[PDB]
């Protein structure tokens, strides 16, 4: 009779269609936790994730609405789709739950990178994130955080960004992970495009790496780490601080900042055979052209899908796509949960 069961996972109560069996932990991370789950009318694996009364707070609602909404503006492979959502409450009164089904990934892109792994994988994964990234610019999405824990693979070495970026305070244990975050960002600069190509080049550095480039406790601590490996940023970035800002970056101590063999010496990258040893010198270029501070001076999307490291899985139908509800009210939670209701069933 009712199309739902429930069933514990975890420690959490997932309430799904008849539809969804054999459901498992994944993992979790922030609001939700996710489950696998074999899929009987379509025949295949998927992932749920049950975002938890959503509503419940600004940040929550905001970022469940904004999803929800960015969804249908995009549609790309290396960009979430969804496969179905659906909440089992019965009526506006009574909704608490939304959850989210899509295609079952292999991996999170964190384990990849733990991994060793060769130049035509590493290349073929940041084609793809640079797509992804490209297939949101151009339908008005700079994403601003992205981060390897919101982007997913699959063994065929194909990958999908899951998040849309940033639009707070949650009493939650949760933590946000800032370190991909561009310099705009930390600093609270005007942005463009660019910002996004700084948190490519910190995941393709700590590929190379295996260590997260720019770590702290806070912005204050990251910001360090950014200067002491690539030097304090030129007069020109420094007139384009705000005030306050600019007089806290200008008497940090001034750093010279390593050069990028230094920062990523050839022993970390294969280098037996010529053509290794080729990629390698292209790796490291394209990386000292996408850690750059100063937004102004660093390589813009459209020319990094064209340095050589990239481009040798160019297509120009895997580039441009044809592109295609802006509430970031403040809200209450009565106004959040109809707006998101709504979404859900349309
Ligand atoms: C055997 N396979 C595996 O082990 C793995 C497979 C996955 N995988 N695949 C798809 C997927 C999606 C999300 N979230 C999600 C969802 F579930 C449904 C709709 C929208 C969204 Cl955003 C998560 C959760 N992650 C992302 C940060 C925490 C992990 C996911 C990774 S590991």
């Amino acid at each position: 009779d009712n199309q739902f069961y429930s069933v514990e996972v975890g420690d959490s109560t997932f309430t799904v269609l008849k539809r969804y069996q054999n459901l498992k932990p994944i993992g979790s991370g922030a609001q939700g936790i996710v489950c696998a789950a074999y899929d009987a009318v379509l025949d295949r694996n998927v992932a749920i994730k049950k975002l938890s009364r959503p509503f419940q707070n600004q940040t929550h609602a905001k970022r469940a609405y904004r999803e929800l909404v960015l969804m249908k503006c995009v549609n790309h492979k290396n960009i979430i789709s969804l496969l179905n959502v659906f909440t089992p409450q019965k009526t506006l009164e009574e909704f608490q739950d939304v959850y989210l089904v899509m295609e079952l990934m292999d991996a999170n892109l964190c384990q990849v990178i733990q991994m060793e792994l060769d130049h035509e994988r590493m290349s073929y994964l940041l084609y793809q994130m640079l797509c992804g990234i490209k297939h949101l610019h151009s339908a008005g999405i700079i994403h601003r955080d992205l981060k390897p824990s919101n982007i997913v693979v699959k063994s065929d070495c194909t990958l999908k960004i899951l998040d849309f970026g940033l639009a707070s305070f949650m009493m939650t244990p949760y933590v946000v992970t800032r370190y991909y975050r561009a310099p705009e960002v930390i600093l609270g600069m005007g942005y463009k495009e660019n910002v996004d190509i700084w948190s490519v080049g910190c995941i393709m550095g700590e590929m190379v790496r295996h260590k997260i480039l720019f770590p702290g406790r806070d912005y204050i601590d990251q910001w360090n780490k950014v200067i002491e490996q690539l030097g304090t940023p030129c007069p020109e970035f420094m007139k384009k601080l705000q005030p306050t800002v600019r007089n806290y970056v200008e008497n940090r101590p001034k750093y010279a900042g390593l050069t990028f063999p230094k920062l990523f010496p050839d022993s970390l990258f294969p280098a037996d055979s010529e053509h290794n040893k080729l990629k390698a010198s292209q790796a490291r270029d394209l990386l000292s052209k996408m850690l750059v501070i100063d937004p102004a001076k660093r390589i813009s999307v459209d020319d990094a899908l064209q340095h050589p490291y990239i481009n040798v899985w160019y297509d120009p139908a895997e580039v441009e796509a044809p592109p295609p509800q802006l509430d970031e009210r403040e809200h209450t939670i009565e106004e959040w949960k109809e707006l998101i209701y709504k979404e859900v069933m349309n």
